[PDB]
């Protein structure tokens, strides 16, 4: 912290007693909420703000920089050929990847398979060039359970006919049951408290995205207050993603109004990658991709069975 501008060791001890340690934090901050901490002045706010942002090299960027920049972003495997390639790869770091669809489409099952395949190295695909080994090492989890139905005895049988130690994923895996919106949005706020800890957090699962909003602001003369709430949670999911260069995952419910997500234009705008998980015959599902910023539309086939995502 004293390598910023204006940053002395007093200003140091006070900006981590307000949470501020990470350059990164401090470079995308605003004058006004590093002004309500102690002795920190407005010009001693901008001073380390624009230090810290020239620390990350956070300026204009052109020509072959863009590639490297794109090449920080690493995937996680789905388990799912087909999805893994519908993805243009697998579930992508620094984004938000939604995945709406009916009931028992398997939106839960993705987001256990995912926090297990995040515990088989070779499940995550990056450019060695572009993130070290050391920034994908010990990795851990972190499932904001909306609704109550995370199951350990699953996280456990996908692990096992995966070859992985079930109780290795528990162990690396943080499980915040929310029972409403203001909770969920609190924990998803405190996961910066959990890397503070030392914890790799680079997997977020926000399951489910919606239900509480929607039980929550019922009269749609109170829309306008929830599409506020859950648009400021939409942004703290995607500033975690990009800051800690994680995969955040979330699932959505769908309403008749052939059907839609639910979470209107806010959700719509902040997801980065939207998808429809549809039920097929037994076992069958398919998942299909119908928004993302440089991917073509496209259905990807899998299934659900005691391993899990599979094909
Ligand atoms: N151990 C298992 N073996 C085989 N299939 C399983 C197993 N566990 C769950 N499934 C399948 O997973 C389906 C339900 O998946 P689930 O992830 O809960 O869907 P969902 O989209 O999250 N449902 P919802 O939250 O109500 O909208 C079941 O009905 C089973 O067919
Ligand atoms: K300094
Ligand atoms: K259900
Ligand atoms: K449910
Ligand atoms: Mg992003
Ligand atoms: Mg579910």
């Amino acid at each position: 912290l004293t390598d910023l501008p204006g940053v002395g060791p007093s200003t140091a001890e006070k900006l981590v007693e307000a949470g501020y340690i990470d350059f990164m934090k401090i470079a995308t901050a605003t004058v006004g909420e590093l002004t309500d901490i102690e002795g920190i002045s407005e010009k001693a706010a901008a001073k380390m703000i624009m230090g810290a942002r020239d620390l990350c090299d956070l300026g204009f960027k052109s020509g072959i920089d863009l590639l490297k920049q794109r090449s920080t972003v690493w995937k996680l495997s789905t388990s799912s050929s087909e999805l893994d390639s519908v993805l243009g790869g697998g579930l992508e770091s620094q984004s938000v990847t939604e995945f709406a669809g009916v009931f028992g489409s398997g939106k839960t099952q993705i987001m256990h398979q995912s926090c297990v395949n995040l515990q088989n190295p070779e499940f995550l695909f990056y450019d060695e060039e572009a993130v070290s080994k050391g920034e994908v090492a010990q990795p851990k989890a972190v499932y904001i359970d909306t609704e109550g139905t995370f199951r350990p005895e699953r996280i456990m049988q996908m692990a096992e006919h995966a070859g992985i130690d079930g109780q290795t994923v528990l162990d690396n895996t943080f499980v915040a049951r929310a029972y409403n919106s203001d909770m969920q949005m609190l924990f998803a706020e405190k996961i910066e408290d959990l890397i503070q800890e030392g914890n790799n957090i680079k997997l977020v699962v926000i399951d489910s995205l919606t239900s509480t909003f929607r039980n929550e602001y019922t009269g749609r003369g109170k829309l306008a207050e929830r599409q506020q709430k859950l648009g400021r949670h939409m942004a703290t999911l995607n500033k975690l993603a990009d800051l800690f260069n994680c995969v955040v995952l979330v699932t959505n419910q769908v309403s008749a109004k052939a059907e839609q997500a639910i979470g209107g234009h806010i959700v719509g705008h902040a997801a980065t990658f939207r998808f429809f998980v549809r039920k097929g015959k037994g076992d069958k599902r398919v998942a299909k991709l119908y928004d993302s910023p440089h991917l073509p539309d496209a259905e990807a086939i899998f299934r659900i069975t005691e391993k899990g995502i599979q094909d």
